[PDB]
């Protein structure tokens, strides 16, 4: 309540109870003021942008908090304790906390910076519960908070982009104002709570598959359905056309009358972690997969779900398929495959298709017999009647969720990062310091002030997420395939601070390993 | 309570709910020491002014919150909800709140200047609730809330002028110690409240009309009253006198019987927006349209309410007839047409006549037959039994109430430049920083102390207001006209900052679209 008393302890436990898992962080946090307390307009004008490059938008005064990836809730050790064991789960729960708020003025004038403390200043705060704000948090942002709880961060700031016709606005463009809705003032020696309960999401999926969407067949009896296995005779010392049917069975096991089909596909590139193996041509952007949309096209990321690579070849994956994660001290632009670790889709083989590689074939034309029989091949296939498909994987390091878009329509909401779709989602959580002014002038002037103290505020921040679970009830009798840490001896640990205290993470974790009947 | 614990929370939203409407709007203000604690006098004496701009007065160390303006309380996107969807709004019921105040110590003493709080001192602030003051709020002054909640602002000073007979005293002239009134003190950690009920006022009338006072007529029938046709016939191969009398009807649509008559007129001088059109002599005090008040004459703003043109010309207005507004960043002194905003009133020529137009013509002489009959024309007109007039239209940008003065006699109490006349308004709230002394010497000294300490104050003003609506219902078949923003692109959203942070409004918003049989 005061300033010597403490607003909140610091809570990171988890405690994993029944089939609920409860994760719990807390973090610290600094946030600066931004824009100098101003709305901007932003776009690409000036900069000499393609067509496909431009946006209109504002940048505001506020920032944010983010706490939408897994490594925000979990250690790398509570993490292969949910995939190990678990064949699903879903968020149930949530609860957040604001607290030990200190407002700081900074002082420049030697040359010197000087620091103090301002008990009286504020920081208002407001959470977007009714979703009129355009929301930001699923488009996989930096600024979420730090994987390892010993780690400041700095709250990013707020800015969206509207509707544009090259640079310009469009007209039906809106504007957004944040003080125009209800906030909360607080100052040291306050705290700020609040809780949200997650709707009904299926649970995500765990478990890999133990046999092929071809293969369901029991191999030892046979079909009683025929298919069509010869056209032509050897009979009459030359060919002759005549039809003959056989039964499918072990013999032939390609033939077989099939219940079920795979999942759709849009077609990838594909490129090989061998530099000798591609091409030595700039295909990069000519030879992606895009997406037209309102005269400006766009790459596909990562797409819809499919597998990386055949059986064989390990070190093919499609060019736009994949979510590729940068290792610890890595730049922006321009970085070395070895600067980046790639993801593998390849359990997810057993039904959805391989993204490099085309959905099938389909025939092209009527046979007479002056005429030949023609098939063409099928690169994009939407959904049909009977097909079945696996969601992309989860990762450590990846995206909960995501809002799903408010439309008439929408097929299928899982989002294609991965994570729960939700149509009302953990709300937007907005933050800014309170503007003081410096000294006016004694005579009236009606001109706003230019001229404000400079400061900043810091804080913690505490996460609470309960999560429901799906045990695993498995009767097959050799062992599972599990998550492991290596045994050799290593210069550093995996996942472990190094000799100047940087925290790293050295392969992205999948979320499927346990195996479960298709 | 506290220093730690904040005095009040942000509301800047409003809810529509039924009929009602509550609008709610809150600011960052700054508060600087005027006239060093002094009350001093001030007077157009050693200026040179004309007899006209004489004055005698007394400026304060106080300063007033200022909320009379309709943007403070309303967003260009709430506006337009008021306006195309009701005939009418008053307002009902106030509330006022100060929050979160701070006192900061400034020092010059290195040349640098360097700025500390103080927890101590105080800020004193009355509402003047029994009307002992001269009321200030009514001139359409500058120091109003800004229009967009994002800006700071600074509160003005308060001030009036007395009775002078040059730049003299009269000796009936009477001075006001602000002092000399119950204050409460309000040290941070301390918030003032208080809640106004406004009386019964007309509602303002947010329609336009669909059918002109000359024709409210069937136009198919014909009238049962006679005029007079014709007073001479061709009869005798010459003219002579003889009195025809006709029946009017569509015919002669001008000659009929009418129960009404137009609103009054005080006749202004006309002008056009075109350079050229314009004489190149200076008239615009010589020209203008004065009234004689105690041996000098002031020029009449806006003046009654008026049509400011006829049907076919758009370009010209009354020389003082309209309110005219600023464009963001115009200057005080001589700026050109292009850098203000003309308010047109054209929507009232329904009943009211046209500002630069004649009343009507009348009679001058009696006529025998040795004398013709002569008409003089009517340039001002007061009021008739049987006028109908509209009051002059409400603004965005404008004044939302007046004072009506306390006095024998009055007529129509609404006021010229527009809004809502008040017998009581809105109080005036009156804050002022409480002086500390420097330290003063050891020995004792009767003189008035003239070293202060340097401080300002800063804190959170909250305005709400409750207006009540009056619902359009119209039978009309086809559709209304509406306020409408252009759907064309633009480098710049409209009512919306741009890419320095400046919030601009591009043309006044007029409250009556929406149309109304007369």
């Amino acid at each position: 309540d005061g300033v010597g008393n403490s607003s909140g302890n610091w809570h990171c436990d988890s405690t994993w109870m029944g089939d609920r898992v409860i994760t719990t962080s807390t973090r610290t946090w600094a946030l600066p003021t931004y824009n100098n307390h101003l709305y901007k307009q932003i776009s690409s004008a000036s900069t000499g942008a393609s067509n496909d490059n431009h946006y209109f938008g504002y940048s505001t005064p506020w920032g944010y908090f983010d706490f939408n990836r897994f490594h925000c809730h979990f250690s790398p050790r509570d993490w292969q304790r949910l995939i190990n064991n678990n064949w699903g789960f879903r968020p149930k729960r949530l609860n957040f906390k604001l607290f030990n708020i200190q407002v700081k003025e900074v002082t420049q004038n030697d040359g010197t910076t000087t620091i103090a403390n301002n008990l009286t200043s504020t920081v208002q705060v407001f959470t977007d519960s009714e979703y009129q704000l355009p929301y930001v948090l699923g488009s996989a942002h930096q600024g979420c908070l730090p994987p390892f709880p010993a780690d400041v961060f700095m709250v990013p700031q707020y800015g969206y982009l509207t509707l544009n016709n090259g640079s310009q606005a469009v007209g039906r463009s809106s504007f957004y104002c944040l003080e125009y809705f209800p906030s909360q003032m607080l100052r040291t020696g306050n705290n700020f709570t609040f809780s949200y309960t997650f709707e009904d999401v299926p649970f995500h999926s765990s478990y890999a598959h133990s046999q092929s969407l071809d293969r369901l067949m029991n191999p030892l009896i046979d079909q009683y359905l025929y298919y069509l296995s010869r056209t032509n005779t050897p009979s009459g010392t030359t060919t002759q056309s005549r039809l003959q049917f056989s039964q499918a069975g072990a013999s032939d096991i390609r033939d077989q009358s099939r219940n079920w089909l795979p999942g759709p596909c849009y077609r990838q590139q594909r490129v090989s972690k061998t530099s000798a193996d591609n091409n030595n041509s700039e295909y990069s952007w000519t030879g992606a997969t895009k997406y037209h949309l309102n005269g400006r096209d766009s790459l596909v990321n990562p797409g819809p779900a499919m597998a990386s690579h055949k059986d064989d070849e390990e070190k093919f994956f499609p060019q736009s398929g994949v979510l590729i994660f940068g290792k610890q001290g890595s730049e922006k632009t321009n970085v070395d495959i070895e600067k980046v670790m790639i993801t593998d889709e390849e359990e997810i083989r057993t039904t959805n298709p391989v993204a490099t590689e085309q959905y099938g074939s389909v025939s092209t034309n009527l046979q007479r017999g002056n005429r030949q029989a023609a098939t063409a091949d099928v690169n994009t296939q939407g959904v049909l009647p009977g097909m079945v498909w696996q969601d992309r994987d989860v990762y450590l390091q990846g995206p909960i969720w995501a809002k799903i878009p408010h439309t008439d329509g929408h097929f299928h909401p899982s989002p294609l990062m991965g994570g729960f779709g939700l149509k009302h989602p953990p709300p937007q959580i907005l933050i800014k310091n309170t503007p003081v002014p410096a000294n006016p002038s004694t005579t009236f002037s009606a001109a706003k002030f230019a001229s404000f103290i400079t400061q900043y505020s810091t804080g913690q921040v505490s996460v609470e997420i309960e999560w429901e679970l799906q045990k695993e009830n498995s009767k097959r009798w050799n062992p599972e395939i599990q998550y492991t840490s290596n045994y050799a001896k290593s210069a550093n640990v995996d996942f472990t601070v190094d000799n100047n205290g940087v925290y790293s993470e050295p392969r992205p974790i999948g979320t499927r390993y346990l195996t479960r009947n298709l």
